[PDB]
């Protein structure tokens, strides 16, 4: 019944790449990911939100090891010019911080307090993604310490019940 | 890479806050409002903000019966945040591929996308990690997507693990 938090994880070893302006039609994500998979880019997370109400296109962001970042840009910039994408952006100064746990679905206060914790130390949340075991956000790598510390304080974190 | 199953869910709605300012504290306003309303949040996805506008969008899923209410409780905050809007969709399906060791095998992500393309299913939202590739699609496309992924990854229906 309860949500249980088992840890706060930080990762400063990734880069994120964003492909902007993809038509929201079948097969467009396949074009991006077949190119990357053929180049052996080790993808950590992919995030694509719903397509825009003003343009109908959407953006796709993914993280990968920083050592894979320049190659992924090379592959994608080639694709960029052949098709109708707006642009491809690179960022190798991103940090990932995650609250790890279980049973968070029925406790929305866990999500609210994760955002409040980072707001209270002025850490801007650049990207959010979640799974069955984690709330993960991408922020400036220089804010990883303030962020992880704020989360440990917010949830009074070895494993803890959300209260 | 070892794949363990294809999971489907047709019990959720998705709600999207459009045009939120990309500055500290704004996601907290969204999520504190949903927590005080006791609305279960299943997945949250926010991509990067636009450099020209300084805004981004946040999408979350929740039980379908709470979707319209979640959208309307968030519309109470739209003006203060100068959001463009809050949308609700109760026709969404979620399909996921579960497995171990996907990070070192990007071919698994590419094949997931190819599978859906080859059955002409448009992917609305993507959220993946090393333990699960999840997408949101129209609920009427759920059966087609799910069968395509069983074929693509040679998975049966008994959760028998299959190496990639
Ligand atoms: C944008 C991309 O996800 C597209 N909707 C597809 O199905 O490939
Ligand atoms: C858009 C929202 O995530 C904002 N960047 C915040 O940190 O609250």
């Amino acid at each position: 019944e309860e949500a249980v938090l088992t840890g706060v994880a930080t990762d400063k070893s990734e880069a994120k790449v964003t492909v902007l302006g993809i038509s929201d039609k079948p097969g467009e994500a396949a074009k991006v990911f077949r190119a990357l998979a053929d180049a052996e880019i080790n993808i950590d997370m992919v995030l694509q939100n719903v397509s825009s109400v003003e343009d109908g296109t959407t953006d796709i962001t993914f993280t990968c090891p920083r050592s894979d970042g320049r190659r992924a840009m090379e592959i994608l910039k080639k694709l960029q010019v052949q098709g109708n994408w707006t642009n491809v952006l690179y960022d190798d100064q991103v940090g990932k911080v995650s609250l790890v746990g279980a049973g968070m679905k029925s406790h929305p206060g866990v999500t609210a307090e994760f955002m409040e914790a980072l707001r209270d130390v002025n850490v801007n949340i650049e990207l959010i993604s979640t799974s069955e075991i984690r709330i993960s956000v991408l922020i400036r790598e220089d804010d990883l310490d303030a962020a992880a510390r704020a989360l440990h304080e917010q949830f009074q974190l070895e494993a803890v019940v959300y209260a």
